[PDB]
């Protein structure tokens, strides 16, 4: 038969000799495909453009035939992962004669620092086709160089990676070139490395040790008695960068590598399914050392505790007890799984001897956004136009609330804000040459968007400090309890303390209460998040919790955060003995999360609420509600700003309308009642004239004689009795 | 859209691949569906189209591997669109009792396919939901669908847009120049998110046709033009979207039939009549119309007969609620129907609703009444006046 | 899951007799990893018999299983500690330390405290200021009957099994509770909160059963209800109708336990009526403990927990005159006193250490304290 299914291997010898472009596929593929040994291939994956490669034929008796040996560079010029399926095909155009060929290094060495000129010709002259890309290492130094390496960054294509070429020793042009990168007109791909990868410096450390000790030096824990461990249980939230790592460890490692990512084992017939588990481990065994990638493991194996799971998906998770247990090798072959719930692990995987090496992928904290952004820019260095640990600190103490993938969507708006820009300014402007600013940069931070608020929809208008007006206290405590422990951090570490991460609100109907928490939305630096009270609750038993620990959630993966809780004395359960049947479940749960995080982290709770001495005692305790802010009625000097706040589009300072004399006559005014003054004045002037240019004192009287007091005299007292009310003057 | 299929290069000197996946969401009628439309005739790219379950198959891999074979063929002939016609019904949010090992698998191929690297090449996927918060929340994170861009409801210009093209689409029988009575029929049609918008139209070609042959039914059906009183008489008989749902007699009430109350009758023109009529006014003074008022009084007067006009000669909509009628008795459905009803507010926005006798459901709140009542009056007050301006 | 299995294969005739396996105690730790090391012998050469003594002590809770895994986490901590000096250091020379087993344990979690999600973050007696005479009392009814359990088998004094704390909020309650299994303690188990209803009917009913399936784990596990209010509410002596039904089951599985087994109730709450009229029957909870507020000697002691780091002496400021002024304030409220204190200094200019009395004073005017520490009107003869 002709299968259609191939894996690839390195070369057996690796000396740049001959083989540098030959290589040996099969001795009958090549016959039944009409290509003779030597005769031109194309090979390269499913979908993608071939490499061509000079077909050699082997021995038949020890080749495998879904076997495919390579050269030591086929598989550097297209990232060709071993293990990856190839798709065979031919070319049937003798190649143009390369006119010119490019010399270059990664290493940021220059090829005047290698060999002679006369050697490098020696090192390629039997190799036929050279086509950009080619990287060979391992090459021998004149000198005391600890490692050289050469790749040929450019050559001078019809479903082609790379322009095929004949190299001729002697009258091809030679030029040598200082480039380090891949060129870019090609579109060609780059290796990823340990240093790729910004942020999570601590776990990449962890997984090299756990990953390079079992692929090369096996015998070091049989000889320390115990086998090595087996089974990566790599967990981290969504967007920390779970996939790449995956891929960093087959782009670092050289073994033979296999990805089982979603549900591809999934067959129509009932024993297909389970046999291909058992022909990838087979494969893996054959050829070690090797490597088994599962990506989102719990979407194929799950929990059994719940009733949804099927009989077909209960069969393949067995199937991988049954076969990590069930090997001769001593561990040579290591199985990495990705996933984001680490709750949602079978449990027998989750027992001792499946998964013994389990990391998180931790979020990156402001000191690990600083790492992970400075790194991006490295590679886009060309047309950067970015200052050098300066304006990248001030974008990563920004990112508040960041995961890790964000941060590539920041950037890449950040093009797209140079794009609008310039294309603006001229729409035949050249856009190769636009560099990213500071500016474009917040531009992008607004259109950009963390990925755990994508949950949550509230239309939250524009409010400002300048809404509020003589609030001075209360703009004293929200700085100290939001700016200052992200700002001055380690002032808190220098006293080995952390602020209190309760405030208990409480303000006269028309006061800020809520609309401090717009300025919030406007003012924090931070995530903000609101609640709609007692939207929580639910009818259904047991949902009631679930709503909060599903809003609570995000929390935890977005700290630091702030939560603001409207009307919290529905929340709270009623005390008079009324309608006490779900509600009293709702406050335990809220007292519970309150203690879950105390390990250092930034979730802060903030209520307000119109009784105050409705709510249980609990939420009195330090910890949950430990600061009583009384953000009483606007005063004389508060509405004087007030009245600047919505009429300082008003011409009021022509002629009429005195806010002198407006603060003497509104004693007692809140906030909505100096506002409702200047709604129902208003009308009065558009009424007279449709046209208004200018407003009267006349306006303001008639609407004087209808206005009531929303603040009774009883309900500043229910307020100062609860400010001070332990013992009043004990 | 353009970008990722039509520049290669530009991508290419910078170290950020090009941003892949794009999904709307938003209230139904706003034209989510025109748009994909829009973007596979006028892009020359590979349309792929997935119209609700239509790779949904008995067998248990088919499903699955049908998204597989249909991105390779994306992946083999790029550049390539692909449409998914109301994703979150294949791609529930995982998380409801409901979703089991079926909805598992067809989710998880998403997140494999759509990483950032198993497609790649020129590859854009184009998707749209009618409930946002119903889908993945793993597939809104970056590297599967990058940008969301809400498709709000038209207002007031954007209306006048829409309504301006569908007129003069034809522009023969138009009847109309200068477009002073298609910014008068757009700034009457408020919460036309365009479905009615359409609708208008249909309904302009029913008024009239009828009154044509209806002198002589000896015409022809070429030769008959649409006047400004056929829209007139198409847009009373049109309900909003949001007042589909509401089955109300609705008894016809004139403000002329109220002898007095003039004083009731000079504020009301203020709050509804003014904004819509003196638009301007507002913007040169910065202010909104007041939106509360509070009617009381012996009983035997007018009261109820008020708000019944106001669906009627206010050019607005209106939504009617039976007081109490909200409550129920589980606890999940007391302040339920509270953001329901004003969810179809906001839809049907601008509208009115007035409530009967809310002092059964606004307790004073001093120790007294039931939990219940309190619990409805917590969320009267937060949905009202609350982190909402309405 | 021996309960899993289908009790028609449990019945007699099939299994007479069945053994627990519970998990090892110091004793047996010390043969497990002695037997598990044997592989090891001399390789080590850093046993000494007495090494294992502290790796066993700190190593607490473990089933077993983990144990290995300590020892593939110990060669993780070596291997590569050689190679991080020496790109060609000889990896068969190398040898595991003290220090690397130690280091081990930060990268460990077991399998028993993954099945148990709890934060505890390591709580001490340190933390704990003032209370004394607390303590003397729960030492002479807990951990002498635990520690001397089959010495209370001879003696035949019947043990005070069901504790329970009732008090103002602030004070120590659960503190107190987490803390004793830290100094050389056994396994402590707490519930979430939300655990009494799940979802379906039947599912949190069989989740009590699972809760209870381990029953005693080493030396014997202990179960602590905090927040009570979760458990049973309401529903219980109005508005009964058929939903009371689970707290039945909570109740008829505490029964079994006897008395001198070492399996308790421990529970920390702060409302006497959520107690409810079912506990106080003769053998659920005859003894009550009542935490009331700290006294000034208390505060002393706490005030230094908290102005640990604050120099007070050098800036000036008396640290009796603070506590004597704090009366009124219950446990967590003396804390707070330095938060909101400690925020105000930073503000001032660039605070670095430099804390004075004027900062206590003005952090004072603008806390609440607790009201009415009487509880729900009856604190001392539980019967109504
Ligand atoms: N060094 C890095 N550290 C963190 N994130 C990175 C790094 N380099 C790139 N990223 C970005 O991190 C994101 C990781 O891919 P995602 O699609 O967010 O994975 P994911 O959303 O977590 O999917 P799951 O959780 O595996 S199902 C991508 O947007 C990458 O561009
Ligand atoms: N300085 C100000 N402070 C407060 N409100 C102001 C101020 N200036 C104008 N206002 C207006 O007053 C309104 C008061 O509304 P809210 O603050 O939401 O009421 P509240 O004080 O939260 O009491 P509730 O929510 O009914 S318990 C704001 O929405 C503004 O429109
Ligand atoms: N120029 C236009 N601007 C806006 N809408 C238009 C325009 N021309 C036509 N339409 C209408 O826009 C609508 C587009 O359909 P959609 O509103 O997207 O369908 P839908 O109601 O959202 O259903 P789903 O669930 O989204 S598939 C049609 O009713 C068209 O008649
Ligand atoms: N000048 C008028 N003012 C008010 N109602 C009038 C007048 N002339 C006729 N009516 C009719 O009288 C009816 C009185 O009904 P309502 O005013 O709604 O009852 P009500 O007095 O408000 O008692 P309630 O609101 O149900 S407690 C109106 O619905 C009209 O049909
Ligand atoms: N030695 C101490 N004395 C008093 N309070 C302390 C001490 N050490 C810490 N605290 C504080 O006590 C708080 C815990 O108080 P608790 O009484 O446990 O709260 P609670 O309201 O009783 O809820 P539970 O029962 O613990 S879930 C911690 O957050 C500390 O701020």
């Amino acid at each position: 038969k002709l299968p259609a299914e191939f894996i690839t291997r390195p070369h057996p010898s690796k000396d740049h000799g001959k083989e540098t472009c030959t290589a040996y596929i099969h001795p009958n593929v090549l016959s039944s495909l009409e290509i003779n040994p030597g005769s031109f291939c194309t090979v390269g994956k499913i979908g993608e453009n071939g490499i061509l490669v000079i077909a050699r034929a082997g021995d038949e008796e020890v080749h495998p035939v879904n076997v495919i040996t390579l050269s030591t560079t086929i598989r550097s010029v297209g990232n060709l992962i071993l293990g990856d399926r190839l798709e065979l095909k031919k070319a049937q155009v003798q190649p143009p004669y390369a006119t010119k060929v490019t010399v270059g290094s990664l290493q940021g060495y220059n090829i005047l620092e290698c060999m002679e000129e006369k050697v490098i010709q020696k090192l390629l002259d039997d190799s036929g086709v050279i086509m950009p890309g080619m990287i060979f290492q391992n090459l021998k130094t004149k000198a005391g160089d600890e490692s050289i390496d050469v790749v040929i960054t450019d050559a001078s294509n019809l479903f082609y990676l790379s322009p095929p070429f004949i190299f001729r020793k002697g009258s091809t042009h030679i030029t040598f070139s200082k480039e380090t990168q891949a060129n870019r007109k090609y579109n060609l791909p780059e290796p990823l490395s340990y240093a790729a990868v910004g942020g999570l410096d601590k776990e990449i450390e962890s997984l090299k040790s756990a990953i390079e000790i079992p692929l090369h030096q096996p015998t070091l824990f049989s000889s320390f008695g115990v086998s090595p461990p087996r089974g990566i249980l790599l967990h981290g939230p969504p967007g920390t960068g779970k996939t790449m790592l995956l891929r960093v460890v087959a782009n670092t490692s050289n073994a033979h590598v296999l990805t089982i990512n979603g549900p591809s084992i999934v067959s129509k017939y009932l024993g297909e399914t389970e046999a291909a588990l058992r022909d990838i481990f087979n494969e893996a065994r054959k050829y070690q050392p090797s490597i088994i990638f599962i990506d989102e493991i719990d979407s194929i194996a799950p929990n059994r505790a719940n009733d949804d799971s099927g009989e077909v998906e209960s069969r393949v998770v067995a199937t991988l007890l049954t076969l990590m247990d069930g090997m001769g090798a001593a561990g040579k072959v290591v199985v990495i799984a990705a996933t984001n719930r680490p709750n949602s692990v079978d449990p027998a995987l989750r027992r001792p001897g499946r998964f013994d090496q389990e990391v998180e992928i931790g979020i990156p904290d402001v000191d690990a956004r600083f790492d992970i952004l400075t790194k991006q820019f490295s590679r886009m260095s060309s047309d950067r136009h970015v200052l050098d640990s300066e304006a990248i600190k001030y974008i990563a103490s920004k990112t508040h609330g960041y995961v890790g993938a964000d941060l590539t969507a920041l950037c890449r708006e950040s093009v797209m804000k140079t794009i609008q820009r310039g294309l603006g300014t001229d729409a035949n402007i050249d856009k190769f040459s636009l560099k990213v600013t500071l500016k474009d940069v917040e531009s992008a931070m607004v259109d950009i968007r963390p990925s755990a608020m994508r949950e949550i929809f509230l239309e939250m208008p524009k409010v400002y400090w300048s809404d509020i007006g003589g609030q001075e206290e209360l703009k004293t405590k929200m700085k100290e309890m939001i700016q200052l422990p992200l700002e001055a951090s380690e002032t808190f570490a220098r006293l080995g303390i952390s602020a209190p991460k309760g405030v208990l609100l409480y303000g006269p109907p028309g006061c800020s209460k809520t609309l401090t928490a717009k300025a919030l939305a406007t003012e924090s630096g931070i995530n903000f998040l609101a609640v709609k009270g007692p939207e929580i609750f639910n009818k259904y038993v047991g949902e009631s919790e679930r709503a909060i620990r599903e809003i609570f959630r995000k929390a935890r993966s977005a700290a630091p955060s702030i939560i603001f809780f409207d009307e919290i004395d529905a929340l709270s359960p009623d005390r008079d003995g009324s309608s006490t049947s779900a509600a009293n479940h709702v406050l335990t749960s809220l007292l519970n999360e309150i203690d879950g995080v105390e390990e250092l982290k930034g979730v802060v709770i903030v209520a307000a609420t119109n009784r105050p001495d409705e709510i249980d005692a609990a939420l009195l305790r330090p910890g949950r509600l430990d600061r009583h802010i009384y953000v009483g009625p606007p005063d004389v000097n508060a509405r004087l700003e007030i009245l600047k706040k919505c009429t300082k589009k008003f011409n009021t300072e022509e002629s009429g309308v005195d806010l002198h004399e407006l603060a003497d006559r509104t004693e007692g005014y809140s906030g909505a009642e100096v506002v409702l003054l200047c709604q129902e004045a208003g009308l009065a002037a558009i009424m007279e004239d449709l046209d208004v240019a200018k407003v009267e004192l006349r306006h303001f009287e008639k609407a004087f004689k209808g206005i009531a007091r929303g603040i009774t005299p009883e309900m500043l007292s229910y307020y100062e009795e609860f400010a001070l009310r332990s013992g009043s003057s004990s």
